[PDB]
């Protein structure tokens, strides 16, 4: 993969996640009621963010890549984007992917934050 | 009495004041986690204060999140989901992890006022 193919794929995970919420999330009264699809959507969107960051940054020697690894790298580049990322981690990786909670307005914001990180990577590119 | 509702709102507004005065907001993120945590805990404790006054007492042990959820499930599902989102945003993301995405925090606080108004509005039934 290359600069822009990597960023395109990242954006496809995002749109796949939005598609999942739209089609299977069961939005009623501002909340996605079907928890398993909130988790799937959150995990997929988060993975899109990590795909973009995985390419934009580097490959790491010695062991698994956790939230800290991403935090270090962003913290050297752009504090706004780091903060945006920690917010995406909280909203997509923990609230959605782990807890299964889909407050639709909060989710929309969390995806806006993920798209900001993808579009950042693409701009820096 | 049911100035339980007023005291709940004092916690919420105190929480907003702490973020304004000590949260260190920058580029849309509160930079000082200490105060994000404090604000979150205070706002969340406000909501619990209104709830504790409406639902009263649990016969054995201490309350936790499951006690509030099962009490709210018997009452109304929109309000259940609203409270879960409060729990996610104010108790987990802010109070515990110290993450303050100001736009997201605002929604969390709107959800909290929704719950306090629901209490006020049931108690005057």
């Amino acid at each position: 993969l290359s600069a822009q193919e990597a960023v395109i794929e990242a954006k496809r995970y995002l749109n796949n996640a939005k598609d999942i919420l739209r089609d299977k999330g069961g939005k009623e009264d501002g909340f996605y009621q079907d928890s398993k699809y909130v988790k799937m959507a959150g995990h997929t969107a988060y993975s899109g963010v990590l795909f973009a960051l995985d390419h934009y940054f580097g490959k790491k020697t010695k062991g698994r890549k956790d939230v800290d690894w991403y935090k270090s790298n962003l913290a050297q580049q752009d504090k706004k984007i780091l903060n945006t990322f920690v917010s995406v981690y909280e909203q997509l990786h923990l609230v959605m992917a782990y807890d299964g909670v889909g407050d639709a307005e909060v989710v929309k914001l969390g995806f806006q934050r993920a798209e900001i990180i993808i579009d950042w990577v693409e701009r820096r590119l």
